[PDB]
């Protein structure tokens, strides 16, 4: 049993509920709220401008020290830091942002990172103003995660066609 309320079940292992991640973070306080990050983990705007300025900018500040010492990541890659206020760790997974022209099979290998952890918050990787088609993004991730992932989606229109159209 986990704190995680409202979400619908769409699989096994996979739910989903209309909600900002911010705020779903900031209540639930998970061990694991997955920001959608880019290779320099610069956290302009999106998921991840959101979280960070949830935050305070100490997201960014710790970002600004990991690419320092370590160098971007990957397309498709991901590092846990620090979750600050809203979680104990950020998992920052890196999808394909389709508006840079990264390809899109990378979603999959985006994905893997969270079965490396029991539980978490996410968002649809690649979705928003990565440019990516959010229904192929939730098929991915129910066939690509195995571990227990609560999606938020902060779009209530996007979020009932996921629903709707979800085989
Ligand atoms: C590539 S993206 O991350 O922007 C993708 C596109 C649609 C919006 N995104 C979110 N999904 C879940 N919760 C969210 N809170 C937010 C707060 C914001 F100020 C902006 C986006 C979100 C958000 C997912």
């Amino acid at each position: 049993v986990n704190s995680f309320s409202g979400y619908l079940k769409l699989t096994d292992n996979v739910y989903i509920k209309n909600a900002d991640i911010v705020e779903e973070a900031k209540k639930v306080k998970p061990t694991v709220v997955v920001n959608a990050a880019n290779v320099y983990l610069k956290h302009g705007g999106g998921v991840a401008g959101a979280l960070n300025k949830a935050t305070n900018n100490a997201m960014q500040v710790e970002s600004d020290d990991y690419i320092a010492t370590n160098g971007p990541l990957k397309v498709g890659g991901s590092c846990v830091l620090s979750g600050h206020n809203l979680a104990k760790h950020c998992l920052h997974v890196v999808g394909p942002n389709v508006n840079k022209g990264e390809d899109i099979q990378l979603l999959k290998s985006a994905y893997e990172n969270f079965n490396q952890h029991e539980v978490l918050l996410a968002p649809l990787l690649s979705a928003g103003i990565f440019g990516a088609d959010p229904i192929h993004s939730l098929r991915v991730c129910v066939d690509t995660v195995r571990t227990n992932v609560y999606l938020a989606v902060f779009d209530k229109n996007l979020y009932d066609k996921l629903v709707s159209s979800f085989l």
